[PDB]
């Protein structure tokens, strides 16, 4: 839905019913750490300010405004132009060191008719070359995962350093923690998409770093608040001292974490996950280490990408040499009842499932844990309702309605008729979707995720759908033997 | 083919006539501007030395050979096993800096049973935002070419190389300069494409695992391993994955003719395959310092990710305009008259669509040409062809190959398109390409550049799948609009 104005524009309160709708992008304000300054495109001429940014730069309120960016930055003001031309991506930053009155670093990016610029106080090297190289010689994901965790925190010194995976359905997991002893183990923990709005998301999509210095400071704002060009909205999306979510902060604040910052994983233009870090205690990162980060984060979108691809194919590899097999014994021998329901061949660890159906010959036939009788021959009788030679569902309650009861034992389903109709066929299913543990906060949103995974099961990687139907045809031609 | 043995094993001569069989990973030396050392895996025990290794750190040719790397590296030795675990990748490499008589960077990596150590001198250099700056402009750039210019703009601006060029290959192994950046008064190489035997299999193979290797001079004695082979299995000590290896005497020579004092590349690998290097010269000897070097390697990966997505972008926007281009076709399709009128307006661009220098089209029996096509009885003679060929749906980048006796007509027409209508090839629609041609700027470039003309004789620019695919998706909609004329 179209988000509302933001709280400085008479927009209403952004409460936990609507925050999928909050102007993440305009809050007209910044976090204290740094100071701001806003300027025309063409002209350089100085129309913002952070309240801060006189004290914090060294000169007074009014004299900064309705100045020329070449007399400020006479070194900086030409290359500057030159790194970011007219009519290029907000996503672009150039940046430089400065001298005052100390040792500042400028960071600045292009919102089109507007320069917007971001100061803040700056001042072995192979920690992160050689994570490059450990990053890379990882065998899989989670160990490429683990690396990039125990890194960063190495590289940081935070409190807890998450590597969190976005799914399918938008929401998140982590797969990979390093943390200070003794503290929380959120290892696992599975949270629900509503935790990271669609505006967060896509916003976190294009600009790949994001920070919350201290979750209880002030926000400082900007003079005058709307751009006086189009008397607009000042966009600091792409700004790193933008003003973090009020309603996100209380998130934070209720985790006992003082400093937040997270880096983006993106893959083919989507987003993958985050590195999530956490401090307990507030905690300025240093841009010259922020930097150090935005290039794991970057390191990491493309391990991630070459990993994954070599896990899946490895993945491919074991199911293929296990329907070889099943294959193997499919031609041979007798019955069928007597041979797939052989623990040796492992019918059921094919699909990593928890329990099997088989009928054949009319008899139907059991193996692992499976509904009840009675049950069983109303789902075959559903099943022969079915278009296709092939079903698949993560959640059978809501496709088969009346099998809602049978959820515990079989929530999820992976059916292949063998011949035709569903006379002589074959049934995978799945428990319901279960996790351990270690209002606002993470202890509310897994249990909210639950409530939404309520009758689901693990889904059927693609893979697993692709061999069995591969498997609907090799076992097709051990029928003949039979009949 | 299996390589031959090393030049110090009884191996043959690395002639022009063999040079893809030069076991290039093992020539059991290293180039003088370090030393190199190797060690026992498990006790750290020193087994080889650089016959210059002794002056370079500061002791004596045979007080280091038989000694622990935790008496010489006693800081080290333990967190250096820490991050080179037995039986991890050769590609592994774990970096230091030390202190002697001077600042050294240690720069280690694991052959199985074999550690690798590679010394040399090191500093703080330059002020870091260039790369950061770099790292921004390459994700902002709008598609492959002008990322390609930002690369080796940067490079050059970062190394003060004399002549920096991305080099991209092609699916047939050929390269091809597709940008460049070099001082002003110099060759330019932009635009030139060079065969694939100039970089052989092995040598490709090498640089998709160990993604940078240098020559830091051309013109430098190579230094030898002291023993040659490694005492454990009495076997070559494979420096593949060291900087410090050195270069092939064939590839040096190739170098030298160019007028090239230093070399460096940096792969460019996408999807477990080699895309390109960035390729760098310098026409007088240049070591580059192992911090700088680090940074071109993060720009080698950074670049490697950006290809990937630019490459998918640019062809996403291509295959856009063809299916725009497509419908504005099939609108005046159905629309109008014969089609022999409609599909050769020029306002149409049937050719451009294409990217064609001619075209043929027959309707009703009656044959019909635009643009440069081949003389008239020969046009004739390939339609006839056309009906022998099975399926609705011809292509070739060399059709002199396809089509022996059609080998006359490759100057007019080289490549090929076809699509039938209707059925048979009674109804039909073809386009052509000229004979592939590049302008100009024994061993080296000019005989390279010569040479790759030579194995593209008779072949024509290939078609780019979305363009055969959307050439099928044509034979459908077009025969859509048959009942209308029939
Ligand atoms: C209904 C609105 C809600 C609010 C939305 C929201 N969330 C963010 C930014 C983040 N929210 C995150 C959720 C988690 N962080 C964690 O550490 C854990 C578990 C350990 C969870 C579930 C995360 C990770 C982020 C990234 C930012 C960061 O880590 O610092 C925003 C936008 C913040 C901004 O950029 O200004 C918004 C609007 N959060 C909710 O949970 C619901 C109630
Ligand atoms: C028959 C053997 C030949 C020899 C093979 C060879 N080449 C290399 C390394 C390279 N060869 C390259 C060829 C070019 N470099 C250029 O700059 C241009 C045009 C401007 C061409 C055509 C290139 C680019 C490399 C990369 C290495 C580098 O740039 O420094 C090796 C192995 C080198 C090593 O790592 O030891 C070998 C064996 N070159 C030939 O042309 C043929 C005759």
């Amino acid at each position: 839905l179209p988000f509302f104005p933001p709280l400085y524009l008479g927009g209403p309160e952004i409460t936990t019913e609507n925050c999928e709708r909050e102007p993440i992008h305009i809050p007209g304000s910044i976090q204290p750490h740094g100071a701001l300054l806003t300027a025309d495109g063409h002209s350089g001429e100085v129309l913002q300010m952070s309240l801060n940014a006189a004290t914090f730069l060294g000169q007074e309120p009014t004299v900064l405004r309705g100045q020329t960016l070449a007399a400020l930055l006479p070194e900086q003001w030409p290359a500057l132009q030159a790194a970011l031309p007219p009519g290029c991506p907000d996503a672009l930053q150039y940046r430089a060191t400065l001298d005052w009155a100390g040792h500042l670093s400028l960071t600045v990016h292009r919102v089109g008719e507007l320069l917007i610029l971001e100061f803040e106080p700056t001042e072995g090297p192979h920690a992160l070359r050689n994570a490059m190289f450990a990053l890379e010689s990882a065998p899989n994901l989670r160990a490429l995962a683990e690396v990039a965790t125990q890194t960063v925190r190495e590289l940081t010194g935070f409190d807890r350093v998450m590597l969190y995976k976005f799914a399918p359905d938008a929401t998140g997991e982590v797969i990979a923690e390093a943390r200070r002893e003794g503290l929380h183990a959120f290892l696992g923990h599975r949270f629900p998409a509503s935790d990271i709005p669609a505006q967060a998301r896509a916003l976190y999509t294009r600009h790949l770093l994001r920070l919350t210095a201290d979750t209880r400071a002030a926000a400082v704002p900007l003079d005058p608040v709307l751009n006086p060009q189009t008397n607009a909205p000042t966009p600091l999306g792409g700004a790193v001292l933008r003003a973090t979510s009020p309603m996100h902060m209380q998130y934070l604040r209720n985790m006992g974490v003082g400093s937040s910052l997270s880096v983006s994983v993106v893959v083919g233009g989507q987003l993958w996950g985050l590195i999530a870090c956490h401090h307990q205690t507030p905690y300025v990162l240093p841009p010259d280490l922020r930097t150090t980060l935005e290039y794991l984060g970057r390191l990491l979108s493309l391990q991630v990408q070459v990993k994954e691809a070599a896990d899946v194919a490895a993945f491919r590899q074991s199911l293929r040499e296990h329907h070889a097999r099943v294959a193997l014994a499919a031609a041979h021998s007798l019955s069928p009842h007597d041979t797939l329901s052989d623990p040796a061949l492992d019918l059921l660890g094919l699909m990593r499932a928890g329990g099997l159906i088989l009928r054949f010959e009319g008899r139907w036939q059991t193996l692992g844990e499976v509904p009840p009788a009675p049950a069983v021959d109303a789902l075959l009788a559903w099943l022969e309702t079915q278009p296709g030679a092939l079903v698949q569902t993560d959640a059978l309650g809501q496709l088969w309605p009346a099998g809602a009861d049978l959820a515990p034992s079989a929530a999820g389903l992976l059916a292949i008729s063998v011949g035709e109709g569903w006379s002589e066929c074959l049934v995978w299913l799945r428990p319901e979707l279960r996790l351990e543990v270690a209002d606002l906060g993470p202890r509310h949103s897994f249990d909210t995720y639950l409530e939404e995974k309520r009758g689901y099961a693990e889904p059927w990687h693609p893979g697993e759908i692709e061999e069995a139907q591969d498997l609907r045809d090799t076992l097709t031609g051990a029928l003949e033997h039979h009949h």
